[PDB]
């Protein structure tokens, strides 16, 4: 036989479940930012190699 | 000569393309994080509304 | 009812603190995103002028 | 053709300068990203504090 206790329990359960969802969302957000951190590092190194190639190209070819 | 310049250029261009791809990936990752933060703003609003309702219903 | 009042006050202040942190975080991400788009534009100016350099001074 | 040397010098300087600008931007971008990563860590901690307060609240007050 349903009473107010049932709805109270449902409300608490929803509160807990939404905390869990927020935790999950936080972890996905940090996962995404770590992907971006790795991508930024890849760009830093790629750009250093590129800068070496520009330097080399202008040094070897004075007409450039 | 022109040969070495040609090869060097080919390499340089393919590296510019790698950098371009990397830039796109980075932007996409950051966009994903921003979407996630929108979700969390709504989720935390749901949490505080749930809490408030809990209080209004079951306390003085 | 007193301890409930104290706990509620605390909880409320922490919700508002989290809300503020979420805004701070979206701001921080927009700053990062802008930085990345600026690098996209910059890297395009760089490859474009490299191309111009080779078109003008090579075969 | 003195003009040629003029233009070529300017163009080379500009290429070098834009490499430098991209280098600077990369460093700053990484800084900005680290800030955001720490903002997310702060929210994890803050929401864990909120979870402890919610747990405690529901545990102490059966009517909630």
């Amino acid at each position: 036989s349903m009473d107010e206790e049932c709805v109270l329990e449902a409300e608490n359960k929803k509160l807990v479940e939404d905390q869990e969802k927020l935790k999950t969302e936080l972890r996905k957000t940090s996962d995404a930012l770590s992907k971006a951190q790795n991508d930024v590092m890849e760009m830093k190194m790629q750009s250093e190699r590129l800068s070496k190639e520009y330097d080399q190209l202008l040094k070897e070819h004075s007409e450039l």
